[PDB]
DNA sequence: ATTACCGGGCTCTGCCATCTTA
DNA sequence: TAAGATGGCAGAGCCCGGTAAT
């Protein structure tokens, strides 16, 4: 009776709340007075209070004892209060998708288990809360399907494959088993690709991309391909290329393509780009800014030294001084 | 005095489907 | 027997600078 009333008076999207989970506003009891009153108590402006709440109603249906016992188990991974805070604006639905505390509790035990440092549980809490909502057994799952990938390849101890992993790729808990699998096998296939050179891809630079969905890396490499061959280099100049800097899969396709073309159409070979792969680290409106800057300046680029378009700030403005 | 090499810092929701559970 | 709890999916970059090399 009484619950539209407050989620109104509280700023709340009543109309998104009731389409994305119908199903609390038909509990004739609510808590939604006490999580105002629990946030508020723990730093969170009214905005972000109804901003939780119109994206997971659910929230309203806990209680200040279970919001607080799982607060200050965060609070066992995270150092302040206002990180919380922070998280659960970004992410509402990890802390609030479940009320299993002991769950929570034991991944805490599981995770330390199996070896990890509080800097690596307070990285994977702060960019992957929805890792301490996961069952015990599903975040056992991963890392059982790790350990075994990583001795299913030529790893002297999986143990700190492990750390490594996660620790270079903080969202690794909450992708599928079936995805990772899929991710890997994709990178076995397409390139040579033995298990040593395979291990470091995995543990360095290809970390990324065990992440990405079913065939968007598929697709996003075919796009490579097509609009690499369309400019004359040749397959191995690709795998060469996406070897030695696999961000580049991750990228939109329309945004690489952009990319390469606004590079090229200021008389930049494909060539001058393959050979300095991290010029694609800027994104289109540095690469575009910067360009306009030197060709202002008697830089011609088709002969010029490119590095310096995905150089830092600090060392790209020196040296465009310089130039003129 | 200048650039290359390379790794690190940041960084991941919101939706739907299929169970459990009471 | 309807909600709650849980799993899984699509979508996706940019920047900085230490230190080696020259
Ligand atoms: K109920």
């Amino acid at each position: 009776e009484d619950l539209l009333k407050n989620l109104l008076t509280m700023g709340v999207d009543i109309d998104m709340a009731r389409k994305r989970q119908p199903g609390v506003f038909h509990r004739m009891i609510t808590n939604e007075q006490d999580l105002k009153m629990f946030l508020l108590s723990k730093g969170a402006s009214k905005e972000v209070i109804a901003s939780i709440i119109s994206r997971y109603p659910r929230a309203i249906t806990r209680t200040p004892e279970n919001l607080s016992k799982r607060w200050d188990l965060w609070r066992k991974i995270v150092t302040s209060d206002l990180e919380i805070v922070n998280i659960l604006e970004r992410s509402p639905e990890s802390f609030f998708r479940s009320n299993n505390n002991l769950n929570l509790e034991n991944n805490i035990k599981f995770l330390y288990s199996v070896g990890l440092t509080r800097k690596c549980l307070c990285r994977l809490l702060t960019n992957a809360p929805r890792t301490f909502s996961n069952s015990l057994d599903l975040n056992k799952q991963m890392v059982e399907f790790l350990q075994a990938a990583g001795l299913s390849l030529g790893h002297n101890d999986p143990a700190d494959f492990v750390r490594k992993i996660i620790f270079k790729n903080p969202f690794i808990l909450i992708q599928s088993t079936k995805r990772v699998k899929a991710n890997i096998e994709f990178l076995r296939s397409t390139f040579n690709l033995n298990s040593e050179e395979l291990l470091v891809l995995i543990c360095g630079p290809g970390a990324e991309i065990l992440d990405l969905s079913n065939d968007a890396a598929r697709r996003s490499y075919a796009n490579i391909k097509e609009k690499l061959f369309s400019l004359g280099c040749t397959e191995e100049e690709v795998q060469k290329f996406v070897l030695s800097y696999p961000d580049v899969i991750f990228l939109a396709e329309k945004k690489f393509n952009d990319k390469i073309d606004c590079l090229m159409e200021e008389n930049i070979s494909i060539s001058q780009i393959i050979e300095n792969p991290r010029v694609l680290d800027s994104s289109i409106s540095t690469l575009k800014s910067r360009i306009k800057e030197l060709v202002n300046a008697g830089c011609n680029l088709s002969t010029l030294n490119i590095t310096l378009l995905s150089w830092s700030k600090k060392r790209y403005e020196a040296k465009l001084k310089k130039l003129s």
